[PDB]
C-alpha cells in the first residue's frame, strides 16, 4: 500500500529534451513528412532494427546503416526524396548531446532516497560505440551515482514494454507492484507496470509529474528548499597511499579525471572536510585529490614536533606528486592547509598550477619580529598559545571526541567557544557545554567519523603544526623578496572570527594578479557552512586560470 521504491525512465524524464522530440523538429527542419523519422525508428516493431538495437545485439554503429535503409524505405512509401545532406549519424549525434539532466526531477528523485526509498532508472537505452560516446558516458555517470540500480535495456537483453523486463525490475527492487512507483513519458511503458498494480505516472512536463508524485508519497518534492552538494560516502571513495619517505606515508582520496586538483584541509579536519567539493570538483572535470595532512586520519603521525615545520611539509607534498607521475597540481588548501599552499607556490611554483586558500591570507613573515610576539600582539591568536605546550592541549581535545568535534564544526550563529581567553581560564572548552547540542552544519554520522579518524593518532600530530613558530619563520624569509606570479585565489568568509576578511587587505602587494571570492554569513568551516558558494566560486576560478 505505502509506497517505496520510485523508478525513472531518462529519455523524457530525468533527461531532456527526449530523442523522440528533437527528432520532430528535425523533421520540421528538413520538411520531411510528418513522422517519418519515428516510422523509420519503429519499422518492423518487436523484430525490427531498433529493438534488435535496444536488446544489446548490435551496437549502435551497426544500428545506422539499418536507420538509414528505414529512412529510403519509408521515403519511397510516402513518394518523397531525402534530401542530400541527410545523416542519421550527424542527426542524433545533435540530440545525444542537447540531452541535459532534468535538474528539477533529479533533485526530487535524491529527496525521496533521502527519505528512505530505493530508486531506479529504467530506460531502453543501446550499446554505444560513437566516437562521441563519451558525452553520453559522462551523462550516465553522473545520474547512477544518485539511484540503487541502473536497469539498462541493452544490459539484459529486454525492453520496454515488454513484460519479462518489470517483472526483472520487481526482483531487482526486491518489492511488490502495490510499493513501487514508475514514471515514464511514453504512455504505452505504462500500461504493463499499470497492470501489475504499480503506481504510473505519465510524465508530460515535470512540475505537474511533480504534483502526482508528491501526492501519492506523501513528502514535499516540489518548492523544496536549495538542496546539499552531493556528499562523499568513505566507502565508496578510492582510498591512496603514497609512501613519500621512510615512516611518512600520505593517504589520499582520489575522484574524477583532469587537471590534479590537490585539497588540502585544515586544523583539525580531515579529508572528509571537502565532502562537498570533491564530487562537485570532479564533475567540473578534475581529478580531485584530497589529502590527509601530515599527522590525520590514515597518514603517518609521527611524534617529533620539527617533522611538522612548513619546510618538511612541503618538500613532502612535492615528493607527494613525484611518486604520483604529476608534473604540476592545483594545490587549494584551507587554514592550515591553505597557508601550507601559499609556501608551495613560494617555494616550488613550477609544481603548482594555480593556488587557492579559504580563510587563510598570505601573512609575510616580519623579519624585525619573532612571530611570537605577533601572535601575543592578538588576543584573538590567544588560543595558540595554549596550544604551544605538548600534551596540555592534547589531553583536552582527547578527552571526549564527540564533545570536541561538536563544539567545534558550528555555524557562525551557533559559537559557544571563546578564542581570547583560552590561556586565562585554562582550557579551549572550560565555559563550554558537556555535550553540545548538534550544529546545523554536520550530522552525527559526519561527527562520528571524525571521532574514529582522531581515534587513531589522536591529536599530537595535529597540534605540532602550531608548535614550529620560529622554524616557519627562519624558513619564510628566504623568500621575503619573492613575489607570487602564479594564478592565485583569496576566499574570504564574512563571519569568521579568527581569520578575518581584513588580514587579507595587503595581499595583492605580494600577488599582483590576485583574484578575490568572497562568502557571506559563513564562519571558519567554509566548506560545510557555505559548500555551494565554495563550489561555484573554485568551479568558476579553476575552468578560467588553472585549466588550458
Ligand atoms: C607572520 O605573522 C603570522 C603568522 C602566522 C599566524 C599569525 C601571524 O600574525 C600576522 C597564525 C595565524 C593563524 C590564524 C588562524 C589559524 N587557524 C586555526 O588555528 N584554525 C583552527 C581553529 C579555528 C577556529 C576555531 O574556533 C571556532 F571553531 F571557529 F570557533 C578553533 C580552531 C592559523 C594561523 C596560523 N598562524 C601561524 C602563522
Ligand atoms: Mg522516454
Amino acid at each position: 500500500m505505502t509506497l517505496r521504491a520510485a523508478v525513472f525512465d531518462l529519455d523524457g524524464v530525468l533527461a531532456l529534451p527526449a530523442v523522440f522530440g528533437v527528432l520532430g523538429r528535425t523533421e520540421e527542419a528538413l520538411a520531411l513528412p510528418r513522422g517519418l523519422l519515428n516510422d523509420a525508428f519503429q519499422k518492423g516493431g518487436p523484430e525490427g532494427a531498433t529493438t534488435r538495437l535496444m536488446k544489446g545485439e548490435i551496437t549502435l554503429s551497426q544500428w545506422i546503416p539499418l536507420m538509414e535503409e528505414n529512412c529510403r524505405k519509408c521515403s519511397e512509401t510516402a513518394k518523397v526524396c531525402l534530401p542530400k545532406n541527410f545523416s542519421i549519424k550527424e542527426i542524433f549525434d545533435k540530440a545525444i548531446s542537447a540531452r541535459k539532466i532534468n535538474r528539477p526531477m533529479l533533485q526530487a528523485a535524491l529527496m525521496l532516497r533521502k527519505k528512505g526509498f530505493t530508486t531506479a532508472i529504467l530506460t531502453n537505452t543501446w550499446l554505444d560505440d560513437r566516437a562521441e560516446r563519451d558525452g553520453l558516458a559522462q551523462l550516465m555517470c553522473e545520474l547512477k551515482m544518485h539511484f540503487d540500480f541502473l536497469i539498462e535495456s541493452c544490459q539484459v537483453g529486454m525492453v520496454k514494454p515488454e513484460p519479462q523486463i518489470y517483472k526483472f525490475l520487481l526482483d531487482t527492487l526486491k518489492a511488490s507492484p502495490s510499493e513501487v512507483v514508475f514514471l515514464d513519458d511514453i504512455g504505452a511503458n505504462l500500461k504493463p507496470a499499470r497492470d501489475l498494480g504499480m503506481v504510473t505516472i505519465l510524465v508530460q512536463d515535470t512540475d505537474t509529474a511533480l504534483k502526482e508524485l508528491e501526492k501519492v508519497t506523501g513528502i514535499q518534492l516540489l518548492n523544496t528548499p536549495a538542496p546539499l552538494p552531493t556528499s562523499c560516502n568513505p566507502s565508496d571513495m578510492s582510498h591512496g597511499y603514497v609512501t613519500v619517505k621512510p615512516r611518512v606515508r600520505l593517504h589520499f582520496v582520489e575522484l574524477g579525471s583532469g587537471p590534479a586538483v590537490c585539497l588540502c584541509h585544515g586544523f583539525p579536519e580531515s579529508w572528509y572536510s571537502w565532502r562537498y567539493q570533491i564530487p562537485a570538483l570532479a564533475q567540473a572535470g578534475y581529478r580531485v585529490l584530497a589529502m590527509d595532512m601530515k599527522g590525520y586520519g590514515e597518514s603517518s603521525a609521527p611524534p617529533e614536533i620539527e617533522e611538522y615545520c612548513m619546510e618538511v611539509l612541503c618538500k613532502e607534498m612535492v615528493t607527494f606528486l613525484d611518486k604520483l607521475g604529476l608534473s604540476q597540481a592545483v594545490f587549494i588548501g584551507h587554514d592550515w592547509g591553505g597557508m601550507l599552499v601559499w609556501y608551495m607556490a613560494l617555494f616550488y611554483p613550477e609544481r603548482v598550477r594555480a593556488v587557492a586558500s579559504l580563510n587563510t591570507p598570505f601573512i609575510p613573515a616580519n623579519p624585525n619580529m619573532s612571530p611570537l610576539e605577533s601572535i601575543k600582539a592578538n588576543p584573538v591568536f590567544d588560543y595558540q598559545l595554549y596550544f604551544q605546550e605538548p600534551g596540555v592541549a592534547e589531553a583536552e581535545l582527547e578527552q571526549n571526541l564527540s564533545r570536541t568535534f561538536k563544539s567545534l564544526f558550528r555555524a557562525s550563529d551557533e559559537s559557544v567557544l571563546s578564542m581570547h581567553k583560552v590561556c586565562e581560564a585554562g582550557g579551549l572548552f572550560v565555559n563550554s557545554p558537556e555535550e553540545p547540542s548538534l550544529s546545523r552544519m554536520v550530522t552525527e554520522e559526519e561527527i562520528q567519523f571524525y571521532v574514529q579518524q582522531f581515534k587513531k593518532s589522536g591529536f599530537r600530530g595535529p597540534l605540532n603544526w602550531y608548535r614550529n613558530m620560529e622554524r616557519n619563520w627562519k624558513w619564510a624569509c628566504k623568500s621575503l623578496g619573492r613575489k607570487i606570479l602564479i594564478p592565485a585565489l583569496m576566499v574570504t568568509a564574512e563571519k569568521d572570527f579568527v581569520l578575518v576578511p581584513q588580514m587579507s587587505q595587503h595581499m595583492e602587494d605580494w600577488i599582483p594578479h590576485l583574484k578575490r571570492g568572497h562568502i557571506e554569513d559563513c564562519g571558519h568551516w567554509t566548506q560545510m557552512d557555505k559548500p555551494t558558494e565554495v563550489n561555484q566560486i573554485l568551479i568558476k576560478w579553476l575552468d578560467s586560470d588553472a585549466r588550458n
